[PDB]
């Protein structure tokens, strides 16, 4: 089960597609942080959310706000994937050991070994604010995404 | 430790980039199974010695042997990466459990969560015949391979 809105998001530093360590922690005192975990590269539902987070990417991304998608797929993956698809935000691999942050998370399916299609916002304090769930046979709503960044400023 | 020639192939159970299980002991009593393992998709690494292992592929796959290549990646990630190379030859997940049949045949790195490029052959009895861990920073001359595989007729 996911961790709730005003529990401490547990900090984790995790590979990028460039091979370069993001850590939560750094964007404390300056962004709310978007993480939007994801099962696997390759697959046409982690496809659609990411090209709308993609297409959407300036009211993630921004002077306030930072974007960080997270699966247990390794760099050299995210970023093929990412260079086909036109992904400029960061993928975190939850590689090694598998799926450590999605369980700190509570977003980690022990049955397929790869994370459920949580979202998490957490604000320039490290608490978590907002926590979506993705449901069966749909694919989960961005603009609740920016309206809950947006009212973080 | 690395298997070496005299040990029973540990049997696995694996879904190939095609979603289709691959046993290993479909094989025995019929045909010689190479066994390749290597570390990540994507890199150029692999991609030498796969690419190796693809361009003289009919010396590996035929009536009296087959070829299985094996990582930790999963199935869609292996799917692309053969489709973009040219692969027609089965390429494993040891994805869940993460490298159980990695760490049964000793060739897992667990600083990295990647197999080692190890190369097997396992006979028609089920055991291994030909046992070569690649030096790392040395690439593998697959001459050697095929010469393991002419031995077992």
């Amino acid at each position: 089960h996911m961790l709730n809105v005003g529990a401490t998001a547990p900090d984790f530093t995790l590979r990028d597609q460039n091979q370069q360590l993001v850590t939560l922690r750094g964007y404390r005192g300056a962004k709310n942080v978007l993480l939007v975990f994801f099962p696997l590269a390759f697959t046409g539902i982690c496809q659609g959310e990411l090209d709308q987070l993609r297409d959407h990417l300036p009211e993630f991304e921004n002077d306030d706000s930072a974007a960080l998608a997270i699966s247990v797929g390794p760099p050299p993956t995210h970023k093929i994937w990412a260079t086909q698809s036109g992904f400029t935000f960061p993928l975190l691999s939850d590689f090694w050991p598998h799926g450590a942050v999605s369980q700190a998370y509570g977003v980690f399916n022990e049955q397929a070994g790869i994370a459920n299609a949580g979202t998490f916002v957490v604000d320039r304090s490290g608490i978590i604010r907002f926590a979506e769930m993705k449901q069966p046979g749909e694919v989960r709503d961005q603009r609740l995404w920016t309206d809950a960044l947006a009212a973080l400023t």
